[PDB]
């Protein structure tokens, strides 16, 4: 890490940008602005087999999605019958 952390700003950036790839959203492509931030039509994408999110079915969860083929796994797998 790092130090000497300086102090905030205001800025007045009028545009919608990615909360994953924190880049700005509108260059011909399709927003798909959720329930928790925005994001474009890609890195809207499951972040465990990178699958496609736009309108399909899957279990969104907290500051996290995945999707119908991934929520349903097995964390046990990880660790074991110790
Ligand atoms: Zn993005
Ligand atoms: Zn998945």
């Amino acid at each position: 890490g790092s130090s000497g952390s300086s102090g905030p700003c205001y800025d007045n950036t009028f545009a919608n940008t990615c909360a994953e790839c924190q880049q700005l959203i509108g260059h011909d492509s399709r927003e798909l602005f959720y329930e928790d931030r925005h994001f474009h039509e890609g890195c809207f994408r499951c972040c465990r087999c990178q699958r496609s999110l736009a309108d399909e079915p899957f279990t969104c969860q907290d500051s996290e999605l995945l999707c119908n083929d991934c929520y349903c796994s097995a964390f046990s797998s990880g660790p074991s019958s110790g």
